[PDB]
């Protein structure tokens, strides 16, 4: 019961090179990395993960932000996978499935991948399963 004042600009605005939108900071990384490997540099700068498209308009912002970026990628990561290679989908945040947007012909049977990337033919609105080990880009989220 010491300091009760208003927030200050820091936690209402996001910092040079990431984005707001609602509540949480996003941002393009042009690195191509493993699924692990990119939600762990997620993880490290400012306790995010790899992105959690919860809604339809948290999905148009995402493919918005990574058009503008200019990038020619094919392929982007986003924090979905299998983990139990069951077919079983899970944030790595540890959200809720509250949304999905499989592309055609996805989530595979007959050669299933167990990570997930936004496609470049879709206008990154469209998902599709594939090897962990696949090097891409990828989007992290944090909160503030
Ligand atoms: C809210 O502000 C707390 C500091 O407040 C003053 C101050 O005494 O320094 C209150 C003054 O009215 C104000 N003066 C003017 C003219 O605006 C100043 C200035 O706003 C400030 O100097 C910037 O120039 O602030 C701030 O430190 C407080 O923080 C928290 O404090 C808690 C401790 O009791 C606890 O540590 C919180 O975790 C910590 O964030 C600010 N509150 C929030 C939620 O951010």
């Amino acid at each position: 019961q010491e300091a009760q004042t208003e927030l200050p600009q820091a936690r209402i605005s996001c910092p040079e090179g990431t984005n707001a939108y609602r509540s949480y900071c996003y941002y393009f990384n042009e690195d191509r990395e493993t699924w692990v490997d990119a939600d762990l540099y997620c993880q490290n700068m400012n306790s995010g993960n790899l992105v959690s498209v919860l809604t339809q308009a948290e999905g148009a912002f995402v493919a918005s932000l990574i058009k503008e970026s200019g990038t020619d990628d094919f392929n982007v990561w986003i924090g979905l996978h299998d983990p139990k290679k069951n077919r079983a989908w899970h944030w790595s945040s540890g959200s809720l499935v509250s949304y999905k947007s499989w592309g055609i012909g996805a989530p595979s049977s007959v050669n299933p991948g167990y990570c997930v990337s936004l496609t470049s033919s879709t206008g990154f609105q469209k998902w599709k399963d594939v090897p962990c080990e696949d090097k891409f880009s990828f989007v992290c989220k944090f909160k503030n």
